[PDB]
């Protein structure tokens, strides 16, 4: 289930955001084992009146209707404003839920005398008065929001179900460890390849993998890795802690991060390092300055002679698929686009009107422009990042962008 906060400036919306969650724009919230993501919208629905375009009326209408419920807030203690009267038109026209809450009321008595009778012209019923900054009624409110979700049938206790099998490609030069590391997994109670009548199909924690080209599991074609990358949703490159990081490591990363697959960085044969508990920093740098083409990727540190962290490496596999499939509200990245912009000035003369994701696998996202050749690679590292730092980390996932000239 998702829950948009909509309001003016200045109304508590960040302060209400940040309580209820525990800045991004998008985060989620927990009540009693029950959960459901929740963003704040900022100003992307301000002044509905001024948009001219008929599409981009119904792209706006589109981007609320992602909500299955709406916090409509105002200011509990200045009252009703022209902006509340605006967003409270586009609201209703949109005709998504809305529960009206009205921040900044913890005086009770002065709210319901002065501004709750006038709140009522809004359309949406009775507010609810809260306090984001005091810790006022959040809880009544909470349990109000829960019990709608509910009542609208949305399940917000069960995790969403995979049905596609993961699809895992282990690379790495030589020696580094690659079919030890395969085998490690298939040593833990958690995985079992496949008793159901080149690759492998296996089952980890009853969830069904398929690790390509197992049969390996002088060099000058290599066929096998890229046509091992292709195949896979996330592939585990696996390093020598003993050697560092090579330029033939860094090729192979490269060809990871262009063909768009998730990904995990694995540094084996730790367990042969000296004095490896005081150089973690040391390898997250030399992981950060040479692979910073797969810098989104978890890092794990193994041993597959020793058995270390071979459990941390499957449960980063688990998470960098899951950023891989992860689809983001289109709210959420117009809120934190404008967040973002509002204190960034882009070259020349380019604008960046809206964005919305189109695709997962890698998750990817079309941002509409005035001018498609003003946008250079700087501002493509600035999207991706914006997108990570205040929408969803997306960790293990690049992150793919597509651009549409528009005026
Ligand atoms: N000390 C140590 N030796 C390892 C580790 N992983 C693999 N090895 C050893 O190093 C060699 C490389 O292993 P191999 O798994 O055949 O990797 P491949 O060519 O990547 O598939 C073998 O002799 C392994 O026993 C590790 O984490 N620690």
């Amino acid at each position: 289930a998702t829950v948009l906060i909509v309001g003016r400036p200045n109304v508590g919306k960040s302060t209400l955001f940040n309580k209820l969650v525990k800045d991004p724009v998008q985060d989620t919230v927990e009540w009693y084992g029950k959960t459901f993501k929740l963003v704040d919208t900022c100003g992307v629905f301000d002044n509905p009146q001024d948009i001219i375009s008929q599409k981009m009326k119904e792209v706006t209408l589109n981007m609320i209707r992602e909500a299955d419920l709406v916090l409509f807030v105002v200011d509990g203690k200045r009252g009703i404003t022209k902006e509340d009267e605006s967003l409270a038109d586009f609201l209703r026209k949109s005709t998504v839920d809305t529960i009206l809450v009205a921040n900044k009321a913890e005086n009770l008595r002065e709210f319901e005398r002065e501004v709750k009778p006038e709140l009522y012209s809004l359309g949406f019923g009775e507010p609810i008065p809260v306090s984001a900054e005091h810790n006022i009624n959040l809880d009544t409110m909470l349990e109000t929001i829960i019990k709608k979700l509910e009542e609208k049938g949305l399940d917000l206790e069960s995790k969403p179900e995979i049905t596609d099998a993961i699809k895992v490609a282990i690379v790495g030069r030589p020696n580094v460890g690659k079919s030890t590391l395969f085998n490690a997994i298939l040593n833990k109670e958690r995985a079992l390849v496949s008793p159901i009548p080149v690759d492998d199909e296996v089952f980890i924690d009853g969830r069904k993998y398929v690790f390509v080209d197992t049969a390996g599991l002088e060099k000058y074609s290599n066929y096998r890795v890229v046509d091992s990358i292709e195949k896979a949703d996330v592939v585990v490159i696996v390093l020598d802690a003993t050697q560092g990081i090579t330029r033939q490591d860094q090729r192979m990363a490269g060809l990871m991060e262009r063909r768009g697959r998730a990904s995990v960085v694995v540094f084996n044969k730790w367990d042969l390092v000296v004095h490896r508990e005081k150089r973690y920093d040391e390898f997250t740098k030399l992981f950060r300055e040479k692979l910073y083409f797969i810098d989104y990727s978890p890092l794990i540190f193994t041993s597959a002679d020793k058995g270390w962290n071979i459990d941390r490496m499957i449960d980063a596999m688990n998470l960098a698929y899951a950023s891989y499939t992860t689809k983001v509200p289109s709210s959420a990245i117009n809120s934190a686009l404008q967040k973002v912009l509002a204190f960034t000035n882009l070259p020349r003369g380019l604008k960046i009107f809206f964005g919305v994701q189109v695709d997962i696998k890698p998750p990817t996202f079309l941002f509409f422009v005035n001018s498609i050749e003003k946008v250079k690679n700087p501002q493509k590292i600035f999207l991706r990042k914006l997108i990570r730092d205040y929408v969803f980390p997306f960790e293990g996932s690049p992150i793919f962008l597509k651009f549409k000239r528009s005026r």
